[PDB]
C-alpha cells in the first residue's frame, strides 16, 4: 500500500491567543527511511504573532523507520489511514491543543490538521518570538486503556542560552479496528526548519524519526 516515495498535501486551520490562520503543505518522504520533507505557505492570518515553532509538530508517524521486531501501527493502518489528537503543555501555562485525520488516494497521503493555542503569556517567549528550534527528543510508546499513546517531555531553546519545556501527549487511532497494537517502544525524532522568509510566510520543513527498543 505504501510505496518508497510517498507524497504530502496538507492544510491546517487553526487559532493560537485568538489569531486565525490557514497554512497549506506540499511535500515528500521515504516512508521506510523515515524521512520526511515539506514546503509550508501561510494563505491566511501572515505574517503569524508568534514562534512558527509551536506548530512544526503539528506538520505523520508512517514516515518512521521501524525494525522487523516492533509492530509499524501506521503502516499497517493505510489504505484506510489514522488520526491523532494531541496536547501540548508549555512550562508557562500556554496549552495548544492539535489533530490530524490522515488519508492515503494513490501515491499521496493528504492531511486534514487542526490546531488550537490558548493561555500564551503576552511577554513570554511565544508570542514575543524569542523561539529557536526544538531540541531532539525520545517518543515514549505504549497503551493506555486500548489506545496507542505517546508521551515526550521535550524543550525549545530561546534565544539567551535559555530552554522552553513542553511535555506532548498523543493519541493514535486506526479507521479500521482490528489494526494490532505494538508493544511498548521508543521513536527518536529530530524536526528543522532548513529554510523561511522573513516573517515565516515560507517555510521548508524536515523530520527524520527512527523506532527502537532502546538498546
Amino acid at each position: 500500500a505504501i510505496k518508497p516515495d510517498m507524497k504530502i498535501k496538507l492544510r491546517m486551520e487553526g487559532n493560537v491567543n485568538g489569531h486565525h490562520f490557514v497554512i497549506d503543505g506540499d511535500g515528500t518522504g521515504k516512508p521506510f527511511e523515515g524521512k520526511q520533507s515539506m514546503d509550508l505557505e501561510v494563505k491566511e492570518g501572515g505574517p503569524l504573532p508568534f514562534a512558527f515553532d509551536i506548530l512544526t509538530t503539528a506538520f505523520n508517524r508512517v514516515f518512521a523507520k521501524y525494525p522487523d521486531n516492533i509492530q509499524d501501527y501506521f503502516k499497517q493502518s493505510f489504505p484506510k489511514g489514522y488520526s491523532w489528537e494531541r496536547s501540548l503543555t508549555f512550562e508557562d501555562g500556554g496549552i495548544c491543543n492539535a489533530r490530524n485525520d490522515i488519508t492515503m488516494e494513490g501515491d499521496t497521503f493528504y492531511n486534514k490538521v487542526r490546531f488550537y493555542g490558548t493561555n500564551f503569556p503576552a511577554n513570554g517567549p511565544v508570542m514575543q518570538k524569542k523561539t529557536l528550534k526544538w531540541e531532539p527528543s525520545t517518543e515514549k510508546m505504549y497503551v493506555r486503556d486500548g489506545v496507542l499513546t505517546g508521551d515526550v517531555e521535550t524543550a525549545l531553546l530561546l534565544e539567551g542560552n535559555a530552554h522552553y519545556r513542553c511535555d506532548f501527549r498523543t493519541t493514535y487511532k486506526a479507521k479500521e479496528k482490528g489494526v494490532k497494537l505494538p508493544g511498548a517502544h521508543f521513536v527518536d525524532h529530530c524536526i528543522e526548519i532548513l529554510s523561511h522568509d522573513k516573517d515565516y510566510n515560507k517555510v521548508k520543513l524536515y523530520e527524520h524519526a527512527v523506532a527502537h527498543s532502546g538498546l
